[PDB]
């Protein structure tokens, strides 16, 4: 979380 999976998973 706070990562470039959460921040990928919030835009799409
Ligand atoms: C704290 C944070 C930051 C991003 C880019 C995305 C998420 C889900 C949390």
């Amino acid at each position: 979380w706070c990562d470039a999976a959460c921040c990928a998973a919030a835009k799409a």
